């Protein structure tokens, strides 16, 4: 079973953030910037990014799913144009998975002409437990879940081959 | 610590992540501390992670137990600030070739 859920509504659960600005043109949608359909990439809200803390509790009978990103800028100045807070931490927590994450501001080799970077991680939340986001900056918050049930196991076919 | 035995020494330690910083005050009354364990192989500095977590057996914090072999004529080196579990009870081990773990409820004879 496979079926993908609001974790996070985009209308709801920011109301002190921004979830409008994050665009960039690394990721081309019809030639506009764009960004991922299931991740919201949070920036300041006019001159102040308050501390962030939000949690999901796994109502689902199932696992669910749960993909995030920490973003490492290139240079201090646009650590403060984004999230003005320059020593940012993020810190995620399950009851299994406890994890914080300081950004990393250095200027890397261009790729896709950004020198920052993203890391994605994700998480499997059983049924009952919590996740917790806590976030000064640099985090990119869920907005899809994915709620599954899982089988004995299998590949992944690479191949041109028609599927009938 | 000096491996005076002729034998590995088996060394478990812990470090303690609290939830708030007035709890890493009410504790260690460091805020910014610090662990690092050292041997002529092992060498790793630990720093506190706080933040409150999801409750587990009604704890908000969390303790990373480590472990480490010590071999013979070699020293543990323990440096701490604070956030740190101290070893009481260390295991001088000698090892086999290797067997397994069973789980099962059948009776031992």
């Amino acid at each position: 079973s496979f079926e993908r859920f609001e974790i996070f509504p985009k209308t709801s659960s920011w109301p002190n953030h921004d979830s409008d600005k994050g665009v960039t043109a690394a990721c081309p949608h019809a030639g506009a910037k764009s960004f991922y359909k299931n991740l919201i990439w949070l920036v300041k809200k006019g001159n102040s990014y308050p501390k962030l803390n939000q949690t999901y509790i796994n109502d689902k009978g199932k696992e669910v799913l749960v993909l995030w990103g920490i973003h490492h800028p290139p240079t201090i100045a646009a650590q403060e144009s984004l999230y003005q807070n320059a020593d940012a931490y993020v810190f995620v927590g399950t009851s299994r998975y406890s994890k914080k994450f300081k950004p990393e501001i250095a200027t890397r080799p261009k790729v896709r002409d950004q020198e920052g970077r993203m890391n994605y991680y994700w998480t499997l939340v059983e049924p009952g437990d919590k996740i917790t986001f806590e976030a000064t900056g640099n985090l990119v918050v869920p907005r899809y879940a994915f709620t599954m049930e899982r089988d004995a196991g299998s590949g992944i076919i690479i191949s041109d081959t028609p599927v009938h």
